[PDB]
């Protein structure tokens, strides 16, 4: 079979000029670590997994290093990941000085008999892990405590999808959350069907943008039922976004893989920066119609 | 539109001779509130929350008062409720010293730009909205200080959905988790599509059982989306049952409501508590295919 990883930034707004070309090469980033672990035989856990920790690692998205802050100036994090062989899952909310949820996410899914741990409790689970505690100031960047600032004054998860060559998808999702949340808040990303959906039989999806509309909508899965029904990946995408905005006024992105190698990178919003490995090429954009595909050898 | 109420409690295990009254009063206690909120012309939002209010205040259900212990002997509680009309939601992770969880869920519905708050940040709005803090010691029960020690040296959640007066349909669940968790552990009851899921286009779903496998197969929105492919309450139910038995072996139970009245209380553990109320009527029932009808005015 052809292996696919899709990863995708946050469902916001026009990102500007110069930020664009940093945006750009941490999703050609993400999408050859994804891609390289899928082309050596690696799961397809392995290559979300790991797109995602280059996301985290990268302070110019926001999850691990560069998350938003909540309304105390904290960095408190979000994060899933899915196997669709065996539905096998691991959450983490609410988490605190780790540099990565989705490592620890893995962790609650592999040792564990759960598949959730939030706040504390996954404070407590990290450390008797041996996962390093680091400075809550490591994980906060210039640009964010400006962010926070303007907003008081007066967005979305990074993720990926992938095929791997056995014919296994997974899903990964993890986020800062939104500007200026109150504390303890939880948004789509950590929860099943809402921040990511993985079956083998359908296919994976990872979504971002207003998280309290993709949690009401439950709009990971609600893409997959579309496939289900017979919809194209694009129309799937299409129909399951365009109810969020007309139900509940909400705007995002998805990216899918269906068990059959399609593929589609969908917005509501007015960006949403995306890439996708297959076949030995590399597809990128940010915009709605500024796609380039380059070799990815 | 002729209103319906349906209660459950945990499905879980065999139910003791002497145990099953108490369980029987509450059952019928909770279908009480929940109809008589209904039959004078309150919503299905306050109809399922005043029911699962009286099986959290009643020490014989796993939520509230009678909530099961984690690692630590403490009581960890989860809720979420979800209103039909708009897909408006309000959920709680992780919540202790509150003695309805359900309330505070309803809270961050309505006083929050969010619909999931977690242990601190969650306890921090509680103090915020004046909820009263108990001594965390007034929710813990010694049938459970005693299922802790036995489990150590060697389940399921309550809810309800109904539908009122106006066409609108809600779901209510509430859970103290499963025996001996993990600090911090999450289940499905505060997650939407897992814990239940409400849509005046399709009905309501409220389930109950092994949480994790509930989370997976994303159950109350899997019910839903077989009524919308054209099955029956029944076959629905059912079918979401099946799936996760067969897909991640998981035993459970739900109760649904559909928008033209049908409701259904299926499980496929050894029993579950159940209630429904409809035309003057009062059904209820622990064990399959053993149900009694009575008269409520
Ligand atoms: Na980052
Ligand atoms: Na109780």
């Amino acid at each position: 079979g052809n292996p696919i990883v899709v990863v995708h930034g946050g469902g916001a707004g026009p990102i500007s000029k110069d930020r664009k070309e940093r945006v750009h090469q941490g999703m050609v980033r993400a999408a050859t670590v994804g891609y390289g672990i899928l082309r050596e035989g690696g799961s397809a856990v392995d290559a979300v997994e790991g797109a995602v920790v280059a996301l985290e690692d990268d302070p110019e998205f926001n999850a691990g290093c560069g998350s938003v802050l909540n309304t105390n100036g904290e960095v408190e994090m979000d994060a899933s990941i899915m196997d669709g062989k065996d539905l096998s899952a691991g959450a983490v909310s609410a988490v605190q000085c780790i540099a990565n949820p989705i490592k620890l996410a893995r962790l609650v899914m592999e040792k564990t008999p759960h598949c959730f741990l939030t706040d504390q409790g996954a404070a407590q689970f990290a450390a008797a892990m041996g996962v390093p505690e680091i400075p809550g100031e490591k994980l906060v960047t210039e640009r964010n405590k400006k962010r926070l600032e303007k907003e008081k004054h007066e967005l979305g998860a990074v993720g990926a999808v992938a095929l791997d060559c056995k014919g296994n998808v997974a899903y990964a999702t993890s986020t800062g959350g939104i500007v200026n949340k109150m504390v303890g808040r939880v948004g789509d990303s950590p929860c099943l069907g809402a921040g990511g959906y993985a079956d083998n039989d359908i296919g994976a999806v990872s979504t971002t943008g207003h998280g309290e509309s993709i949690l009401k909508v439950n709009l990971a899965r609600l893409t997959l039922f579309h496939i289900e029904q017979g919809k194209t990946v694009e129309e799937a995408a299409d129909l399951s976004l365009g109810y969020m905005k007309s139900r509940v006024k909400g705007l995002g992105g998805l990216i899918v893989v269906s068990k059959t190698g399609d593929w589609v990178a969908k917005w509501t919003s007015t960006s949403m920066p995306w890439a996708a490995a297959k076949d030995g090429k590399l597809h990128f954009g940010i915009d709605p119609d500024d796609t380039t595909i380059t070799d990815l050898p």
